[PDB]
């Protein structure tokens, strides 16, 4: 059977819920986001810096192997999330992996829509390297649409020069603006968090939603760098990952997709009370060290 914090997870969730296709403004669904925020660990220090122009933190939790870094980008459909709403889950993937997260506070849809996510990703990304951080030193991690931009900077940094870094870790990645995957209907039952649809829409502005740097399931991955796939088996999601896997290997890229029985889309972020979450942030930390020794 299922663990029982998920179930008990799973039962809030779908209280808290707010019933399929009423349609809550966006100020209200960012304040929300905001408001049921977790406090990052006590142990956890932050410093405020500017990058690229946007607002970032580096997330040092304890530990942190000098002249390692992971970019970090957050989840909320392009549309809301913010440095304040993953300091927690990334403070504790910056536990596991023993390196500092820079938790990058990019451009957010509808004010400023696609491709402006991917500019302040690659920005980003530059601005690293220019501090000095080796290719072979750095990690890109992000979830749910922070999981889709991973791939996305990774894919224009390509094309634009800028060398692959070690490893890249998206979490339930959003990865098809379309929205068309079987899961959709398959998994529908089963995740408890066209709403989805109308983030594509406020992200997208009219642009096509095939492109390679909206959707990286439609891209060229030929010669990023080792993937691993966190998703969860009882999410909409599901499939955004397995194609993902599939193009990876297919383009020679060295993917590893796990599909976590029972889980939601980042469970991750619910490590306090979800044991999942702990053990999935701590892979995400073993295989960006992995990947950093070889």
């Amino acid at each position: 059977m299922a663990g029982p914090e998920i179930v008990k997870l799973k039962k809030i969730l779908r209280e808290k819920a707010v019933p399929p296709g009423t349609e809550v403004p966006l100020d209200v669904m960012r304040k929300g986001m905001e408001k049921v925020a977790f406090k990052a660990a006590d142990d956890i220090q932050v410093e405020q810096v500017t990058v690229a122009g946007c607002a970032a933190e580096w997330v040092r939790a304890p530990g942190c192997q000098a002249g390692k870094a992971i970019l970090y980008l957050h989840g909320g459909g392009y549309v809301m999330g913010s440095i304040n709403t993953h300091r927690s889950m990334v403070g504790e993937i910056s536990r596991a992996s023993q390196a500092a997260a820079l938790l990058l506070d990019y451009r957010l849809a509808p004010e400023h829509p696609f491709p402006a996510a991917v500019e302040d990703g690659v920005a980003a990304y530059r601005w690293l390297l220019d501090q000095g951080f080796k290719p072979q030193h750095l990690s890109i991690s992000g979830d749910s649409a922070g999981g889709g931009l991973v791939l996305a900077v990774l894919v224009s940094a390509r094309d634009q020069g800028l060398p692959m870094p070690a490893s890249a870790i998206p979490i339930s990645p959003w990865a098809d603006m379309t929205c068309t995957n079987d899961s959709f209907k398959t998994r529908a039952e089963a995740d408890p968090m066209g709403g989805i649809n109308k983030m594509a829409a406020r992200y997208l502005n009219g642009a096509d939603a095939k492109h390679p740097y909206a959707s990286p399931n439609f891209a060229n991955l030929k010669g990023l760098p080792p993937l691993l796939i966190h998703v969860g088996r009882d999410e909409v999601l599901l499939d955004d990952s397995i194609k993902l896997d599939a193009k990876a290997k297919a383009d020679g890229v060295k993917s590893t997709l796990e599909i976590w029985d029972d889980m939601i889309h980042v469970w991750h972020a619910f490590h306090p009370m979800l044991p999942e979450g702990k053990q999935a942030i701590v892979r995400v930390g073993e295989f960006m060290r992995e990947q950093w020794a070889a």
